[PDB]
DNA sequence: CGCGGACT
């Protein structure tokens, strides 16, 4: 709903995720988790702490669009039960490292095309498309490129009224 | 010997 959306977004932090294949997207919303690089878990473990809530955008490398965006529920932990994530090249399971739990609230997909007019005062104010794994995104620019996503009338906004 | 590595 239109209503609290604005207030999960409500003093947060966005990071922008990429994903050098849309399998392992498919895999993350399947279990509605993500799993990253040890550098990017450093500071997702950051921003967890500081923030009152820690949105991850997901955009598949080379799709031209984005697939959904999500929220960190969770720090990352070692030893569960393991994931088959589709390595990339030179990249390892232990790179995975810790476990990430979060919460889908838009499963929908965005093309490059409509977020066009969005710069990013973090990253020399390109266009929001234009970002490495795990690049925070301005405040604003961050929510009003969660507006542009169509609702997704399949998740409620209930469930994370107040996992805070 | 497996040793790398998720922008547009």
């Amino acid at each position: 709903g239109t209503s609290k959306l604005k207030y999960v977004l409500q003093d947060a932090r966005f990071f922008l995720i990429k994903s050098n294949n849309h399998e392992n997207v498919s895999l993350a919303k399947a279990k509605g988790v993500w799993s990253t690089l040890p550098v990017n878990e450093k500071k997702l473990n950051l921003a967890f702490r500081s923030a009152r809530s820690v949105i991850l955008i997901f955009s598949v490398r080379e799709s031209g669009k984005f697939q959904g965006f999500a929220r960190l529920s969770s720090e990352s932990h070692h030893g569960g039960s393991p994931i088959h994530w589709v390595l990339p090249a030179g990249m390892s399971a232990k790179m995975l490292g810790g476990v990430f739990k979060i919460d889908w609230i838009c499963r929908r997909e965005l093309p490059f095309t409509k977020s066009a007019h969005l710069t990013n005062p973090w990253n020399e104010h390109k266009p929001v498309k234009i970002g490495r794994d795990g690049q925070e995104i301005e405040l604003e620019c961050g929510t009003q490129l969660c507006l542009l996503f169509p609702p997704d009338e399949s998740i409620d906004l209930y469930q994370v009224i107040h996992k805070m």
